[PDB]
């Protein structure tokens, strides 16, 4: 089970996106959703260094962000953040508004505010058969 | 750095919950008690995320839900206590003029109708929180 | 983060879950048991932990997971670690090796070295506790 959509890349039992054009947050997660997909969620090492990979060097948005301004972090489908890959000093503790999160070029994440325009995004879904 | 998959034996983790897909014919209320004797409770279903999950697994010929109409007030409510946010109602579904049809089942398409309560199902959904392992 | 959730049959004491296993075994084969339900003979590594087995401790004495690693001379823990905390017996380990290369607890909690092919009615395996998530 391994078969993407075209123009995606399969990494274990998933298919990746990582889009190019100008984005503030809410909009990378609509462009995701209009191709099915969400924005990425990062659950282990591997499949971060998968995605440090192909990362886009300037900054990606990926689907993190601080649900109903809780304030926990809280992956688009509704997962936890078990593993993290965060910049020194991020997330900032409490908390100026930066409440989205993109990942650098290095793959490490920084909490962002949701109005910045990012020149990349990060889209997944489980692969097929 | 808590990974929160652990369930017991016979379950299986979906994000921090568990779950057990029962077989045999019950009642409602019998699927209620059977989800209670192994420390769970009759599914309660948040998330399109959660719902795509339950179907993957779902009994083809129909499964009672941990949904009904309390009591008998007119609005339908999880076992656990919430409100409905997220709903997957097969069209027409549930009936606005209610004759007693006040327990919900989530068909094989994972799709739920309301339906009444001694209606005997082959299959029964529990769930409960997943526990999780300490970072290494 | 809680973390004292065992699965069913074993015995929760601080982060760790025991089971007390019951049924004649050589040491080889009680690790394996052990091995088959998702843990390993225990280690101990600490007078807590070592007071707690001891109130479930099978009178008539248990492997526990400490060997003679190889043959090289040193007792060593099925989790790789070095033996810190100690209980041993009077007059155990025997100086030089006789080949007693396995380790076995009484009922009193005190260790003894004992011949790996030893038939033992009883063996502690373990395992990490789980954890009840901030909710």
């Amino acid at each position: 089970c391994n078969t993407c959509p075209e123009k995606w890349i399969n990494f274990q039992r998933k298919c990746y996106y990582f889009g190019k054009g100008t984005k503030q947050w809410v909009h990378a997660r609509y462009a995701c959703d209009d191709m099915e997909g969400q924005l990425v969620s990062i659950h282990s090492p591997e499949e971060q260094d998968f995605l440090t990979k192909h990362a886009s060097h300037t900054g990606s948005w990926i689907g993190l962000r601080n649900l109903d301004l809780k304030g926990e972090f809280i992956w688009v489908d509704g997962s936890h953040v078990d593993y993290s890959n965060w910049a020194p000093g991020a997330p900032t503790s409490r908390s100026q508004g930066e409440d989205c999160v993109m990942m650098r070029g290095s793959g490490r994440w920084n909490d962002a505010f949701c109005d910045r325009k990012l020149g990349a995004w990060v889209c997944d879904r489980l692969a097929t058969c």
